[PDB]
């Protein structure tokens, strides 16, 4: 389940190739709590909407099961 | 409760129509609680206290 | 304390009658934690330095 | 003791700042707010005092110790 | 596991200089982990990209 919204996720941010993406791409791939907040209010304050969108989904699924 | 006040929070934060509002709708049908509290943050810190004060009404309604 | 220090937070945010306060005043008025953390971040980092501290003294005080 | 000596220590260097920053500094150092005190401290190292901001963080360190 | 990535942490931090970094290089030190993601969040909006990756390193180790 997990497995397919995380290439989602890592496929979506490299895409942007914003240094605030690259940062979201490792945030995603450690599973980090704070750093997906992190990442996530950063493109957020920098523009970045399909980012910030999907890490929002990505977060959403990780947190249960 | 929280889905009475839920709806005109995202009436009036899809009324907003600002590219943060539209991630802050998307924070609330999710009922993510961080995104939320990111989202509140973001809108107040750029001027929207409209979606700040939903935001703040529906999460209070949410935690009790 | 808690019913002192509640009126004199709503007083001076009243007082201040920016609009980063009256979001204060209602994160008083539903003792949200985070709401409160985050209005009185926002009021240090605008200048309002008195809404940020009465914000502290409510929010240690409960 | 360790805390009591650099609670002095803190508060000594911050009031000399001055700045409305240090004026909430003090506040959140002698009220013990956790919360404050990072509030503060990021402030303080985004506003360009390292001095204040590496006195909380030590202050920090020892309280949470 | 730890204790080798705080010497790459400490070295990246140390090699930028900057201000956020000397504090950076604290936060390591000291094993905070507020400090470190106030450090992180921080080089993220200052530039330095190489830092925060660096400090989300060490943290992940430092969780466990």
């Amino acid at each position: 389940e997990l497995e397919k919204v995380k290439a989602e996720a890592l496929a979506v941010l490299a895409a942007i190739g914003s240094p605030a993406a690259k940062f979201a791409v490792e945030a995603v791939e450690r599973d980090h709590f704070s750093a997906i907040e992190i990442a996530a209010r950063f493109l957020l304050e920098i523009g970045d909407e399909e980012g910030s969108r999907v890490l929002l989904e990505y977060s959403d699924v990780l947190r249960k099961h």
